[PDB]
């Protein structure tokens, strides 16, 4: 029943809880496998079923999950705060089972469905954003860090006009707050993560203003290698860190000298850069009518309050919800 991992496999047919009969298979893992069923105790309603893996680990950040879930549903009564539903939970052959409201595809999906580099459009970017800023907002409230905002983990539904922040699997309490630089999926990965900075709500907010270009250009704003690399292509569209920040870190020394010179790595090969230069044209590479040209010069303008390097100097989430691009 159970693989050697720690997967169910899942059967097309099988009544899980003797009311879900499970007749999609939406994909499976990595990490569980999320099914659709149709609950026959409630009039045969669409529901997803979260079969998370086995182990010992798995079933920890699943119970991790389960909790998390249940504080933001709590907080969140009339369900405004765009983030993911969670229904009830049940046991099925060693597996947690989470019940899930049904939703359509992730935003990684609709970006395939534009087309290449097409991205969506300035009206749906501007709707998704504010969102995503309220799911930030109720994540603020409670006092949880998601730490993998990112288009696979942002779900929508069948019209596309509603999203909802899903996957907490890798989500965390602030107090907590563990040293380590591979917290949040590469791309969408804070700087202050990557220095070893004392981080909060900061990380989430950076993520969200990763999304966004991604969600109107099609493209991955930093897509790189490493974490140095990472480094590099923050630098080049807001220049070198600040003196004050690289100090506060507590991995200085991998990226930066005893002078604070950034050290590029490119067998080894390692290049010292004394100042780096705002080369990135955010306004070149997001752009034609002048009601959305005027729309994407203020998405400009909210992703350089966003994607400030010092998450101190960073945008805050009702300044965020304020804005010209939200407000219009
Ligand atoms: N509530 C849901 N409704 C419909 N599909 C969902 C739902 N939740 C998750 N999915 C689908 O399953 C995929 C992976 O789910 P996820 O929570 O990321 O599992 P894991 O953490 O193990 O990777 C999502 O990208 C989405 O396609």
């Amino acid at each position: 029943w159970t693989d050697a991992e720690g997967y169910y496999r899942v059967n097309i047919g099988e009544v899980l809880d003797k009311r879900y009969n499970v007749y999609g298979y939406t994909g499976q893992g990595v990490f569980s496998n999320v099914v659709r069923a149709r609950d026959n105790a409630r009039a045969n309603q669409e529901v997803a079923v979260k079969i998370i893996r086995n182990n010992e680990l798995m079933q920890k950040t699943g119970l991790k999950e389960l909790e998390f879930l249940k504080k933001l549903n709590d907080a969140d009564p009339d369900d405004k705060f765009h983030c993911l539903r969670l229904f009830r939970h049940f046991y099925h052959k060693q597996h947690l089972c989470l019940v899930f409201e049904p939703l359509s595809m992730n935003l990684r999906e609709v970006l395939k469905k534009y087309g290449k580099d097409v991205g969506l459009h300035i009206k749906a970017v501007r709707s998704y954003s504010q969102q995503l800023f309220l799911a930030l907002k109720l994540l603020k409230r409670c006092n949880i860090l998601h730490a993998d905002i990112k288009p696979d983990n942002i779900l929508v539904n069948e019209s596309k006009t509603i999203l909802k922040l899903c996957d907490f699997g890798s989500a965390s309490h602030v107090a907590d707050n563990d040293i380590t630089p591979y917290l949040v999926s590469r791309f969408y990965r804070a700087p202050e993560i990557i220095i070893g900075k004392s981080y909060d709500y900061g990380i989430d907010m950076w993520s969200v203003g990763c999304t966004l270009y991604e969600l109107y250009t099609g493209k991955i704003l930093f897509p790189g290698k490493t974490n140095n690399h990472m480094l590099k292509l923050a630098m080049d569209l807001k220049g070198k860190m600040p003196n004050k920040m690289i100090r506060k870190g507590v991995f200085k020394d991998q990226h930066f000298d005893q002078n604070l010179n950034f050290m590029y790595i490119e067998r080894e090969k390692v290049t010292v850069m004394s100042t780096i230069n705002p080369t990135k044209d955010l306004l070149a590479d997001l752009i034609l009518p002048e009601d959305q040209r005027k729309k994407v010069h203020q998405l400009k303008d909210l992703l350089d309050q966003i994607l400030m390097l010092d998450p101190a100097k960073r945008i805050s989430i009702n300044q965020a919800l304020q804005h010209a691009f939200i407000q219009e």
